C-alpha cells in the first residue's frame, strides 16, 4: 500500500455534506487540515492552487518509476553504460528531502542546522564515526548551494533513487576506479558534480523534451488521482471568494490534466451539469516560474487558448472572462483580484517554491499538502509504541538501545526514514513546514471538511523564560 | 532601575560556590541559564567570548547618553541644525531590534514574518488603519536589506532615539516641508535614507575616529560594569578546557577594557595573586571582523602588543605563549586549539553577527547574552497579571480589550513595548534568539552556577500531526 493508493481510496468516497458526519470525519488524522499557525478562514478572499502534486497528484510508484525509467533510458542515449538499464525504481529507497552532496557523492538525510541524521554511499550507510572523515563536524553549511542539493518535491524520487543507483554501480564496477571526488575509467575522469549534472539535466530532459508527459496523458488512470469532491470544493470557495490557478506547467499539460481531473459524468455534486475546469477559477495563469513569480517574476502574457501558444507581445489589458495568462508575478495576482497577501491562502506541495518563498517575500497565507503524510500517519500510530518507547529512553539518560531504536522506527518507514524525522531529531522538511506552512494536510481536500468560518487554531509561544 | 543596575547588583556579590547555594542561586530567573536545545557541558571543549556587551557589559543609560550626545555634536558639526543640542537621550523611547525603513522614515517593531507590530513616524504611533497606506499588506520583506535596517545591539540604541528624534525635528519645524520619503528646504531635499546613512556614518565615526573611547577609558567606572567572579569563572573554565577571545574590538582597546575588567586586588578568587587578563585565555583575537569572521574571514595578522600595530605581513606559524591574533577565520581557533564546531560554546550579545553566523556557517554550539533580561524579567514577573488576563481574553474569543491590554503590557517595558514581544505576538528578535541561540542568559556569569557536567535540557519538539 502507497501513499497513493490511500489517497484514491479517499478520493472515491463521494461527500457526505451532512455537518455531523464532516466533524466526524475531519477528527482522522487523514482527514485533518494541521495548524502550525493560526488562521481565521474567514478573512480569506482568495484561494489559489498550484497543479502538479497538490490538484494533480500522481499515482505511487507508477509515476516515479516511470519517472526513473525514461531518465536511464537518456542517460544511456548520451552515452552512459547499458548496465543502468538494468535498475528498477525501488520505492523503498528514497524519502523525500534529501540532500545531494555533490562532492562527496552522499545522499544525506540532515536537521535544521546541517546536522547529518544519516548519510549513504550509494547503498553503503556511513556510521558516525566513518562520517567525521568527510563530515568532521558532522555538519554541512546548508548556504553552500552550489554544492550542496536539496531533493524537495516528489518529481524528485525518481533522482534520489538514481544518484544512490549509480554511485552503487560506478563503485562496484571494477571499469572505474573511485576516487574521493568522483571516478576514473582510463583517462576519463566524472566527478560526482558532473555526474549529478547529467541527472538533473536528464529529468529536465524527460519532462521538457522527451516522451514523460506524452505517456502520461495517454493513460491518465494509470498516473494520476482523480476525485470527484475537487469540483465541489472549489465550487464552495467561489461561493465566499476568489479561486486562482498559478503553475509551473504549460498550457497544453495544465489543459490535458485539468481536464482529468474534472471528467465525471457531472459538475459540483452528482446530478448537476458538467463544467469546463477553466469555469471553477476567477483567475488562471501558467508557467508561472515560481519561485521568480513572489520576486520580480517575468513578463505577463496572453495564453492563445485554441492553438496552446502565446500571443507575441507583453499583455497590458484588463482581468477578462475566458483570459489565461503566463508569466508575470504575484503582484498580477493581487492587483487583479484586489487581494493583499494576507488575504490569500495559496495551496500547494513544493515547500520552497510554493510556500516558504510565497510567505517571505508576499506574506501570503499558506497551505502545503504532503501527499506522502497518509501513509506517514499509518505508520507514526501503527509504531507509536517504538517511538513512545524512545521517549522514555531519552528521559531515563536523565544509549545504544536510542540508536536500535531509532534505526528499527526509521525503518518502518523506508530505508531513509521517516520525511519528518530520524528517531528524536526532527529533520530539515519538519521544520521548514512547521516555520513556513500555515496549514498542512495530506490532501488540499481536507478543507471541504470545515466550515468557511473556522478558525484554525495553534497555541501561543513563549520563550523559556517566559514559561 | 535599569538593567544594568540589576546586573551591578548582583556583580557586587562574591561568589558563594558550596553546591546547595549555587543550586539555590540559579534557581531565580536572574541567575539562570535559559535552554532552546539540549546542551551536555561535558561535551564542551572550547569557551569563546566576545568582548562588548558580553564580557563588558556598559552600565544603562550613561553610555547610551554619552555615545547619542556625540553622535548629534558630530552631525551639528557636519551641518546638521543646531537644534539637534537641544535633544537629549530617553532610555523610555528604544528598545533593541527595531527595524528603520529608510523608505518612509518610520521605525518598525516586526515579528519573525515581517508583519508589523509597531510603527512609529518620529514619535507619532501610528495605528492599524493608517499604516496601512504605506504598507499595505502590514508587512514587510526582510530580504530587502537596502531598504530596512534592523537595529541588533546595545549600541544601536542611541541611534534608534536619534532616528525618531531627527523625524520628528524635520516634521515639525517650519522650515522644512515634508514628503513621503523625505524634507524639503528650498533647494535641498533630505530624503529618510540619506539621513539614515549620516546618522549611521557620525556612530561609526564617534566610536572609530572620535572621542567616545577616550571618553570611555577615562571614567570606566561611569561607564563600565566590573565582577570579580570573571576571573573566577574564567579559571573554572580553563580547568575543564580551552578559553578563547574573539572579538571584533582592536588591540589597544581590548586591553584597557579588559584590563578594567580584571582590576581587582586579588586573582580568580579573594586572597589569589592578580593575573593579568591575557593569562586567562589560550588564544586571543582581535578584529575579528565578524560575521565575515566566519566564513572566509580576514588574513591572519599577529599584534605587536608593545606598540598596539599589527606586525607587517601574514602570520604563518604556530600558537605561541603570549601571542595575539588579529583577523584571520574562525578556522583559526579550530585548527590552533584542535576544536570542532559543536566543541565550542561561542558567548555574545550579537543576534547576528556572533549566534545566527557561527551557528548556521559553522555549527558552532550558542550562548546569547541579554543584558535587558535582568530587567525584562522584573517586568514579565511584576506585571503577569496582564498577560495572563491577554492569555484569558484571547482564549474567551474562541477584541478592543485585547488592544488595550496588550497596550498597558507593552507600556510597562518602554514606548516600543518588550524585547520580546508585543501582547502575544512574538518579536523577530525573540523568534530568533529561540531559532539560533542554544542557552541564553541576562549574563555569561551564570555559567558559574552550574557543575561543568551539566546538561541543559529542552524538550523535544513534535509537529502538530504527531502531537
Ligand atoms: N528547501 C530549500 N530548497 C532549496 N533551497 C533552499 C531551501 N531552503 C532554503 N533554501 C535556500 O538555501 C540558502 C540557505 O541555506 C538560501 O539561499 C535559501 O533561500
Ligand atoms: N536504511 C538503512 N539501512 C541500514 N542502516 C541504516 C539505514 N539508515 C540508517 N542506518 C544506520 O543506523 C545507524 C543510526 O541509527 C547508522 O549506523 C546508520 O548507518
Ligand atoms: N538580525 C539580523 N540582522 C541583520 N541581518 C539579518 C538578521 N537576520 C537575518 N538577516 C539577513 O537578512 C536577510 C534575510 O532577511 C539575509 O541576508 C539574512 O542574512
Ligand atoms: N509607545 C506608544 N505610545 C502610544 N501608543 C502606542 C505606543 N506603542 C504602541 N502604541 C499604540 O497601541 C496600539 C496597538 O496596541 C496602536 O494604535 C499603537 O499606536
Ligand atoms: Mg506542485
Ligand atoms: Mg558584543
Amino acid at each position: 500500500t502507497s501513499w497513493s493508493d490511500r489517497l484514491q481510496n479517499a478520493a472515491d468516497m463521494p461527500a457526505n455534506m451532512d455537518k455531523h458526519a464532516l466533524k466526524k470525519y475531519r477528527r482522522e488524522a487523514y482527514h485533518r487540515v494541521f495548524v502550525n499557525r493560526s488562521l481565521a478562514m474567514e478573512k480569506i478572499k482568495c484561494f489559489g492552487f498550484d497543479m502538479d502534486y497538490t490538484l494533480a497528484v500522481y499515482k505511487s510508484p507508477e509515476y516515479e518509476s516511470l519517472g526513473f525509467e525514461l531518465t536511464v533510458e537518456r542517460l544511456v542515449s548520451i552515452g552512459y553504460p547499458q548496465e543502468l538499464l538494468s535498475f528498477a525504481y525501488d520505492s523503498t529507497f528514497p524519502t523525500r528531502g534529501l540532500v545531494f552532496d555533490t562532492l562527496y557523492g552522499n545522499l544525506l538525510k540532515v536537521d535544521a542546522y546541517g546536522n547529518l541524521l544519516v548519510c549513504a554511499h550509494g547503498f553503503n550507510f556511513i556510521r558516525g564515526p566513518e562520517t567525521r572523515e568527510q563530515y568532521p563536524n558532522k555538519f554541512i553549511q546548508r548556504d553552500d548551494t552550489e554544492r550542496f542539493y536539496i531533493l524537495n518535491t516528489l518529481f524528485n524520487l525518481p533522482e534520489t533513487y538514481l544518484l544512490a543507483c549509480l554511485v552503487d554501480f560506478f563503485t562496484n564496477c571494477p571499469r572505474y576506479t573511485s576516487c574521493e571526488t568522483g571516478f576514473k575509467d582510463g583517462d576519463l575522469f566524472m566527478s560526482y558534480r558532473s555526474m549529478f549534472q547529467d541527472v538533473r539535466d536528464a529529468v529536465d530532459w524527460v519532462h521538457y523534451k522527451g516522451s514523460l508527459k506524452e505517456k502520461t496523458v495517454e493513460n491518465l488512470e494509470k498516473y494520476v488521482v482523480k476525485d470527484g469532491k475537487l469540483p465541489l470544493l472549489l465550487s464552495r470557495m467561489k461561493e465566499v471568494g476568489k479561486v486562482f490557478l498559478a503553475t509551473n506547467s504549460d498550457y497544453k499539460y495544465t489543459d490535458k490534466i485539468m481536464t482529468y481531473l474534472f471528467d465525471f459524468p457531472h459538475g459540483p455534486k452528482p446530478g448537476s451539469s458538467h463544467r469546463p475546469w477553466q469555469s471553477y477559477f476567477d483567475l488562471i495563469l501558467v508557467d508561472a516560474r515560481k519561485p521568480l513569480f513572489f520576486g520580480e517574476g517575468t513578463v505577463l502574457r496572453q495564453v492563445d487558448t485554441k492553438t496552446g501558444k502565446l500571443k507575441i507581445g507583453t499583455y497590458t489589458g484588463p482581468l477578462q472572462h475566458g483570459i489565461v495568462y503566463s508569466g508575470g508575478s504575484s503582484d498580477t495576482i493581487c492587483d487583479l483580484l484586489g487581494a493583499k497577501g494576507k488575504d490569500i491562502l495559496y495551496i500547494g506541495d513544493h515547500i520552497f517554491g510554493d510556500i516558504l518563498k510565497s510567505k517571505k517575500r508576499q506574506g501570503w497565507r499558506t497551505f502545503l499538502v504532503i501527499p506522502e503524510l497518509a501513509q506517514e500517519l499509518h505508520v507514526w500510530t501503527d509504531k507509536s509504541s517504538l517511538f513512545e518507547e524512545l521517549q522514555s529512553l531519552d528521559i531515563f539518560l536523565a544509549q545504544r538501545r536510542i540508536k536500535k531504536v531509532t534505526h528499527d522506527m526509521d525503518m518502518c518507514y523506508g530505508m531513509m526514514g521517516s520525511l519528518f524525522r530520524s528517531g528524536s531529531r526532527q529533520t530539515l522538511f519538519a521544520s521548514q513546514v512547521m516555520r513556513y506552512a500555515d496549514l498542512y494536510a495530506a490532501s488540499f481536500i481536507n478543507l471541504l471538511y470545515y466550515p468557511f468560518s473556522y478558525l484554525f487554531r495553534a497555541a501561543h509561544v513563549l520563550m523559556p523564560h517566559e514559561s
